[PDB]
């Protein structure tokens, strides 16, 4: 049947949509889900055999569960401008895990609803750096450092998909 | 505090961005959660009092909750190619809600992911026309209908930010 990968959208828009595209030509035949949910939903979901593969930059209790480090990515603070300092611009906030971090104007996890946004609200955020290259009219802040996160594959230890997940994680991400 | 409102992934791709864009030039002074998640858990997360707003296009078991209907917006089934008949396509599921409906070589909530990956799987889906219309390469199927879906906002009647939803539904959608 249908082998399901979770992960937050900015997952998805930012990275996993081209590695996705990758398995389709893979030696194996396979139909695919690729799940948008929000992360205590899909740690649930793995658990509960609803769910074959969690991608996530922060690894949840790993009671029953195994997990495979894939990479790293590097993350810059972009605003609409050249020449911006932090405290003259809106900070927004996409959301990179509970470890990662005035109310911010726009909270979200979608990296491209927050990239539209941040030119009509004086804004600034955390955004992936390869992705973020790619867009047009983005600026790193100048008082800002460059971060980074981890990429991990989580899976049911004991899933009866084990050997499919294995072949899945030769494909590489970054 | 924060007004979170919750809809798909698909919803925020294909029409509540622009929305939410209008929002801030109001004549009030809100910051907003533009909340991404699936169905059930933005239901959950109404009754608990942990998310101020819910777009959708199907009602859910309507108990404590309140209903407005906002529009109505064109479905149609799209692919990379003019002049093609569904069985020379492979069906891609984009997620429309319970009532909406071979495995599907990909079956997401995203209509951007299924648009990019439309063009590498041979593939068709149900996609809002009026989004549709304006990226490049999508044809309507040959042998297909128009369809449509409702557009409504959920909220929890006894909401204690009645009056912000009273006036948020101002502003027209569609
Ligand atoms: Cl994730
Ligand atoms: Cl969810
Ligand atoms: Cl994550
Ligand atoms: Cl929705
Ligand atoms: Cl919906």
């Amino acid at each position: 049947n249908e082998f399901s990968i979770g992960a937050s959208a900015s997952l998805w828009e930012c990275m996993l949509n081209g590695w996705l595209g990758t398995l389709y030509s893979a030696p194996y035949n396979l139909q695919f889900e690729a799940r948008i949910a929000q992360r205590q939903s899909l740690v649930k979901q793995l658990h509960e055999r609803q769910l074959d593969l969690l991608i996530t930059t922060e690894s949840p209790k790993m009671d029953e569960l195994s997990s495979q480090l894939l990479g790293n990515f590097t993350l810059a603070l972009y605003c609409a401008s050249p020449a911006k300092n932090r405290n003259e611009l809106n900070y927004l906030r996409l959301e990179w895990g509970p470890d990662f971090q005035d109310v911010p104007l726009l909270t979200t996890s979608s990296a491209e609803l927050i990239y539209q946004q941040l030119s009509r609200l004086n804004g600034c955020c955390w955004l992936p750096a390869r992705w973020a290259k790619e867009k047009h009219g983005l600026h790193t802040v100048m008082d800002s450092a460059t971060l980074s996160r981890p990429l991990y594959a989580i899976w049911l230890q004991n899933s009866d998909k084990q050997a499919q997940i294995h072949e899945i994680l030769k494909n590489p991400i970054l």
